[PDB]
């Protein structure tokens, strides 16, 4: 009498499991993107310093940031890249464990009439 | 009965909830990332035009107001789903209740 | 007399629902940003190149100062190919999680059905 409803349960389990692991290889497309255009960017604001510093030796606009400026943009997308990286790590392992479930759970499912 | 199908079905939709909310941490990443970039771009487009002008002499609002608009967005749906977590949290635990008087 | 439980349940898969759709609004924002940038970052690339070269010629002609442009030469082509595909990647994933979506609200709704009637 509940078998009904029981089954489509268990089967919405497999459809959010199924959109949140595309949206997991969403979000990685995501973070690739991030992390190439931050390479980009930084080699662009490098290039800039180098150029306003050759123009300065010689007006020129100067190159409007600080000193420290890269250091700190460095340090700040490493501990960026850490946390990102370790987010992946464990959804992936999330991920994984949910499709486990959902195999006991249809196992169980099948054992349930016989 | 159906009990231990049931024990599994809510310890699955835990396990979903623990799948979006660390889902959700890493999008927030990204949305700073992609705010950091944005200002760091913004900064070489405006650089480029004033050292054109000052050659030249010897866009940017566009680009402002739509990611202002991105940003509202963004940060709606930031809120909206982090109270919407608390929700399901909050439900995850009835569910775990109601079950344990059965 | 399960009954409540599982309507537990069924309300909390409305929950999860919920909770994915919005974060997929979030995901497609991200998208678009990271592909505006992308057009930019582009548009910068190409600037400074074209503009390191051509003063690279005039300094050698002068026929009507920079650091050369040090990326290589194929470099922007082989960056058009790769987000090309990223785009086309991205495309797929935004086609099928939107189908998924319309499919689990499709089931949550015949499981609403269920529930009422067992419980009726
Ligand atoms: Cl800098
Ligand atoms: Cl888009
Ligand atoms: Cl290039
Ligand atoms: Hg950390
Ligand atoms: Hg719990």
């Amino acid at each position: 009498q509940s078998r009904t409803l029981l089954a489509g349960i268990v089967q919405q389990q497999q459809q959010l499991l199924d959109v949140v692991k595309r949206q997991q290889e969403l979000l990685r497309l995501t973070v690739w993107g991030t992390k190439n255009l931050q390479t980009r960017v930084t080699a662009i604001e490098k290039y800039l310093k180098d150029q306003a510093q050759l123009n300065a030796w010689g007006t020129t606009v100067p190159w409007p940031n600080a000193s420290l400026t890269p250091k700190w943009n460095n340090e700040t997308w490493q501990e960026w890249e850490r946390k990102v990286d370790f987010l992946e790590e464990n959804i992936t392992a999330l991920l994984e464990e949910a499709q486990i479930q959902q195999e006991k759970n249809m196992y169980e499912l099948q054992k349930l009439n016989s």
